[PDB]
């Protein structure tokens, strides 16, 4: 999504 968007923070494994 954001931090997570390159997975862990904000996105992809939880966007």
């Amino acid at each position: 999504c954001f931090r997570a968007r390159g997975y862990g923070f904000r996105g992809p494994g939880l966007c």
